[PDB]
């Protein structure tokens, strides 16, 4: 996986554990990979691209980095704080993909942290055409004076999803001689961490099988993504079958619904572990659904991959 | 080792592997100084804390002794409270809360979001009371009517500082003394001190492990007279407990905690937005954001014993920024 140069954010191994009382509860032993307490605020699943990311981005001898997602995208935030910490400057071009009015959502949770980093934010109507929208800001801030580097929606590119190919070998070494796993789950959103999961996954773990819950799309827009990113990463590394469900996302993208909010519920109850309203709560809906419709294969042991999002919860209360 | 009859106490394995000690460089560069952060804010459970440490000598013992029923106090946005119903929830514990409203507020975002928001998804069962007086008393008086109803009450005191609370500071400062050895010879190390626990325990760690290195205390609720024997009491009695003598001399500066407890700062809010814009890293308006600034302002005023590299002991607290947002 090496030659792609890459940093240090995370150094230590994020923990795998065992969640007994949700195991309890489901009667199936239920594994967390914990990519929510990554060292840098408040953590996410975004540091392991923007690893490979920004250790671009200084090869190329940037000083601004600039990128794009929701008002409460995890993704932007993780972004500026790490051009913070390391001086860079930070471009961000924002939307309300759902369109509301609520203070918190517009001010609080991610939006807030953006104004401590001190990024620059640029308000647009929707992201049609992230890429080259991204693109015409890049001019615009290098016309300015500035060296910048375009990071695209949630850092998913090839060299992006790397972090997450990386993230299988430590799975397979902390599962191993413990559990013996037969399904993971994840959260589907710009195909940044599922592709990754996939490649990594295929040579490490043979019998087991990787679901993706989609928080944006249905199966016949994701897949052509997934697929494309898959094979993106085994030619740039020199190296089977994407799944994906699709049923628990309800009115679209970065919208609560009663299933994913009842999940956050029941991690918190029963584990103490706290997911989000857009991401990480859908994907346990569909993992919980899963065992229910008995979808998966067999009745082994699942992993949960937490990608975090958790401050989202303070920009959703108390709607939105 | 003069720390091993730390062995003595039970407890619980919450943290794992010591939280990161990392150099901050651009804070270093503004401040013209060698400043160096102790990361107990990345504590794995639930948004993490200096309380965790506590809580996982705390909750040992409640377990030794048949609990099913965590309650403590503390302000509505209390990070203790949080923490503590968190690892309830994880454990299959009641727990039951009570909360004051600390500074009179009436905004949305204190009286239900931050902190709050989490308890009632941790299903804290919370009691509002109008004023925390007494709060040993307090405790006690709910204690009996939560026991009436058939559960069996564990009470943890505010902020989880008893001395066996405290122990798990004298933890901590094993591990700072560990991550330091022959890579960064200190000279300070700067706190928050509020009810004393984690103070007490890294000074009680800290005089035998690290004897020429000075501990400063920056109060966020009270002034040097009154906090100075709180943390000294807990100090000696940390001491005792562990089969040692204590006696160096505690120090606080409380000069940075502006009108009270919970209320914020001008210095507190860009010491704040100074470490988010130059390190990424969050602090909060009640407790790291004022013991940063004393650790900013003792720089400028030249308050410590010499030039040397400071440590600052990262708490957490950083929830309660949402809480905090617009204003109070
Ligand atoms: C907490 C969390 N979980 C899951 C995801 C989805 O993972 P992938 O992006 O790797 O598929 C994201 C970011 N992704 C969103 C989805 O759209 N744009 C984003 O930034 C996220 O922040
Ligand atoms: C982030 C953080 N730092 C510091 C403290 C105070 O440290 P000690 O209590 O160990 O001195 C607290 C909680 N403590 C407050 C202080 O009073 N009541 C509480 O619950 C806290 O949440």
């Amino acid at each position: 996986l090496t030659r792609f140069p890459r940093l240090e954010f995370i150094g230590a191994p994020t923990p795998l554990e065992y969640l007994p009382r949700l195991s309890d509860y489901l009667g199936r032993e239920i594994y967390i990979k914990r990519d929510d307490v990554t060292p840098i605020a408040m953590g996410g699943n975004k540091l392991r691209k923007l690893e490979f990311l920004v250790a671009d981005a200084l090869r190329e001898g940037a000083d601004t980095l600039i990128t794009a997602g929701a008002i409460q995208s995890n993704h932007v935030r993780q972004t500026a704080a790490v051009a913070a910490k390391l001086g860079l400057h930070c471009v961000a071009l924002l939307e309300n993909p759902i369109g509301t009015t609520a203070e918190n959502y517009l001010t609080n949770g991610n939006r807030l942290l953006l104004d401590l980093f001190n990024t620059q934010i640029e308000m647009c109507d929707a992201l049609t055409d992230p890429d080259a929208q991204l693109q015409t800001l890049a001019t615009r801030i290098e016309a300015q004076g500035f060296r910048p580097y375009v990071i695209p929606v949630g850092g998913s590119s090839a060299l992006g999803a790397m972090g997450y190919v990386e993230s299988a070998l430590e799975i397979a070494q902390q599962c191993e001689e413990v559990v013996g796993l037969s399904s993971v789950v994840v959260a589907s959103g710009s195909a940044g961490t599922h592709a990754g999961l996939a490649v990594g996954l295929e040579h490490l773990m043979p019998d087991v099988e990787l679901i993706g819950v989609t928080v944006s799309r249905s199966v016949a827009e994701q897949k052509p993504k997934v697929i494309a990113l898959q094979q993106a990463i085994a030619g740039q590394l020199a190296l089977a079958d994407i799944h994906l469900w699709d049923d628990y996302f309800a009115p679209g993208y970065g919208v609560p619904n009663d299933a994913g909010m009842e999940a956050v519920k029941l991690l918190a109850s029963l584990e103490g572990v706290l997911l989000d309203p857009v991401y990480t709560g859908k994907a346990m809906a569909g993992l919980i659904d899963g065992i229910s419709q008995k979808r998966f294969n067999d009745d082994g042991p699942i992993l949960f991959i937490h990608t975090g999002g958790a401050p989202a919860l303070f920009a959703y209360h108390p709607h939105v």
